[PDB]
């Protein structure tokens, strides 16, 4: 298991238009498009993001592409963030893979929002910080996602994904 195999379990794979979890027009693998509520605002999104014109549906190398360019950016977002970097640096490879995840999912801000859980992983504190962590509107909005990311966190296994 990767990280690349992990958010494909996560996310899905849409080759046309959808709307995520939070009502947001996404496609691909989890490839957010645009918080507003115009479907021609993401179409328009989604065309200048692959070059062409798509009438809303892209194939299956398409949607691969933006993926690799979405978990390159959300690695080089922790890299370059003061409160993400020193976390990321502590763990092991796989919960590294656990804290790109989130930030996948809600952004580096969104994440370093979880000051208290960042610190718990920092010291290694697996039980408390998967607690810290279920507390949390990301645990009630989207329960199956986050018990599985959280148990990573709490094991330091891919068990939650076999
Ligand atoms: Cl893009
Ligand atoms: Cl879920």
């Amino acid at each position: 298991m990767n990280i690349f195999e992990m958010l494909r379990i996560d996310e899905g794979l849409r080759l046309k238009i959808y709307k995520d979890t939070e009502g947001y027009y996404t496609i691909g693998i989890g490839h957010l498009l645009t918080k507003s509520p115009s479907l021609n605002a993401a179409k328009s999104e989604l065309d200048k993001a692959i070059g062409r014109n798509t009438n809303g549906v892209i194939t299956k190398d398409e949607a691969e592409k933006l993926f690799n360019q979405d978990v390159d950016a959300a690695v080089r977002g922790i890299l370059r963030n003061a409160k993400l970097k020193p976390v990321y640096d502590s763990l092991d490879a796989v919960r590294r893979a656990a804290l790109i995840n989130m930030v996948f999912q809600m952004g580096e801000t969104g994440v370093a929002g979880f000051t208290n859980s960042l610190r718990m992983l920092q010291q290694k504190r697996w039980d408390e910080a998967s607690v810290n962590l279920a507390k949390s509107r990301w645990y009630n909005q989207t329960p199956n996602r986050a018990k599985r990311v959280i148990t990573t966190f709490r094991t330091g296994t891919w068990d939650a994904y076999k």
